[PDB]
């Protein structure tokens, strides 16, 4: 119905937004674009499912998520990819690591303080009767 609609068009608008702050903060630019093959071109036969905030957008705008959760496996993707690229002791490593960690924490942060959890369960209802 045109409501559940409006429903999951808020939803958007929620995710667009936290996207954005997530995207605009220094520590994650690295995360905001897909890893460029030119300049990591063994990225994509070691990472199966790369994912990036760029992607993320695109993903919001498709209507791929319906739920908070889903966009919020989209986050922790993000960061597991980067903790499997990036596993050694090195500086590089222990920082991207470091910032995907915190890509992650800030991203469950937001949601935690800002979507209310029966507008959640709502988008959860709708997306079972699906």
């Amino acid at each position: 119905s045109m409501q559940e609609e409006d429903t999951f068009r808020e939803l958007r608008i929620f995710l667009r937004n936290v996207t954005h702050r997530l995207a605009i903060d220094k520590r994650f630019r690295v995360f905001t674009k897909p890893v460029d093959p030119d300049e990591v071109p063994d990225y994509v036969t070691v990472i199966k499912q790369p994912m990036d905030l760029s992607s993320v957008i695109s993903k919001i705008d498709l209507h791929k998520y319906l739920t908070v959760k889903d966009y919020l496996r989209d986050i922790d993707l993000i960061c597991s990819n980067a903790l499997e690229y990036n596993p050694d002791r090195d500086p590089g490593d222990r920082l991207i690591r470091h910032r995907a960690c915190a890509l992650r924490d800030t991203a469950y942060a937001i949601i935690k303080e800002e979507l209310d959890e029966d507008f959640e369960q709502l988008c959860e209802e709708i997306q079972e009767s699906r």
